[PDB]
């Protein structure tokens, strides 16, 4: 009957979508977000990030994150909670601080404990650390890495596990979905967290792909199995497939094939628990303001009408 029904029929836990608070006043938008045939899971696109939840040190703000949890709870949708430790969307007090290892570690641990305790029992998964890697697989030189060193990653996981032992703890990144230096380094993050004795349950593969430059079904499936071989689960967490504008029938058809391969790779991999698209309508896509000349990246257009990619997804889910 839809993407989520189709996904569950192949043993996925969900097919879902990100959203953001400003969109929840658009009633036609919210009615389709709340369509559990298509969406069995929601991610808050911004309201659980550090600048939203701890805008001043030790001053926590949960109203906007809680609004998304309440919508998911009313609908019967799962939550993915996103994201605890990330170099982007930090409030000023983190980025401008004069820190020692001790004081930044205490601030990072306090952030994690407070936010994970608030959301205890509400999240299927947390994106505990986001985007810790450079494209060459070396560690991204964020304030956390500069001041604390590599330990910040396992300490973040251990701190989340102490506050909520049940939630799945994910490492989330982009350009780790196909073989290369970064994917190898993401495997090594899994191994490093376990060598420290800390818990990691999942690898989140963002899947911000490009129409006509999407990895093949077989390349995606090799990489999914590469992570599940390590004793973690996997999910595609932020799937969108951006096209060089302007849109044409040919580009929409290529986009459908590209989406179909992503869904089919996850269905073909035991331990791929689901797919989340990074919102569902081109109207609200983050892409056009970030990627010059690119857009129309989602399975519904800016009028909430299905594009061919909706059918490509359904085919990849074996509907
Ligand atoms: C801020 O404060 C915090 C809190 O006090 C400081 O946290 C400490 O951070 C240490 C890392 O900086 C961290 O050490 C690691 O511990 C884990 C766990 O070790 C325990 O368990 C294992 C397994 O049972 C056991 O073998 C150990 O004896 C311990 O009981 C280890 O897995 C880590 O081991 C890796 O790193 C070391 C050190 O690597 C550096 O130095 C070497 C040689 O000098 C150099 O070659 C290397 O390139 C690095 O510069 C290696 O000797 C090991 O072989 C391991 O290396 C593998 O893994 C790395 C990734 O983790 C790869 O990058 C590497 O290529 C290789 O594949 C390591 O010992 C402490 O546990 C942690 N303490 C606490 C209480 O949390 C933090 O340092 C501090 N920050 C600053 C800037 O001051
Ligand atoms: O509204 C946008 C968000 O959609 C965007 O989401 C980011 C994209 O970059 C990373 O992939 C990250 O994991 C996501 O949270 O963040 C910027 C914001 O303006």
């Amino acid at each position: 009957a839809g993407l989520n029904t189709a996904a569950k029929a192949k043993g996925l836990k969900y097919f879902g979508s990100a959203t953001d608070n400003p969109e929840l006043t658009d009633s036609a938008y919210v009615a389709q977000l709340s369509n559990t045939d298509d969406f069995g899971q929601i991610t808050p696109g911004n309201s659980m990030k550090w600048d939203a939840t701890e805008p001043s040190q030790n001053s926590f703000s949960f109203a906007n994150g809680d609004a998304v949890v309440n919508l998911a709870n009313k609908n019967g949708q799962l939550m993915r909670c996103h994201t605890l430790v990330w170099h982007s969307q930090l409030p000023n007090w983190v980025s401008s601080g004069s820190w020692t290892n001790a004081t930044l570690l205490a601030a990072m641990k306090n952030h994690i404990t407070n936010v994970v305790t608030h959301y205890k029992g509400k999240c299927y998964a947390w994106d505990v650390v986001n985007e810790a890697l450079n494209e060459d697989g070396t560690f991204r030189n964020s304030v956390f890495y500069q001041i604390i060193g590599p330990a910040y990653i396992p300490i973040a996981f251990a701190t989340a596990a102490a506050a909520d032992p049940d939630v799945k703890l994910y490492y989330n990144d982009y350009s780790i979905e196909y073989s290369g230096a970064k994917a190898t380094a993401a495997q090594n993050i899994v191994k490093m967290i376990k060598a420290y004795g800390a818990k990691i349950d999942g690898v989140g593969l963002q899947a911000h792909f490009i129409v006509g430059s999407t990895p093949s079904q077989s390349d995606l499936t090799t990489v999914l199995k590469g992570y599940t071989a390590l004793g973690v689960e996997v999910a595609y967490t932020e799937l969108d497939i951006r096209m060089q504008l302007p849109s044409t029938a040919a580009k929409l058809a290529q986009q459908s094939t590209d989406f179909q391969g992503v869904a089919a790779a996850c269905v073909s991999t035991t331990g791929c628990v689901g797919v989340t698209i990074w919102d569902w309508t081109d109207k609200y896509s983050w892409v056009p303001s970030v990627f010059q000349g690119y857009g129309a990246p989602l399975p519904w257009d800016e009028n909430y009408v299905k594009k061919p990619a909706y059918d490509g997804l359904m085919a990849g889910l074996g509907a």
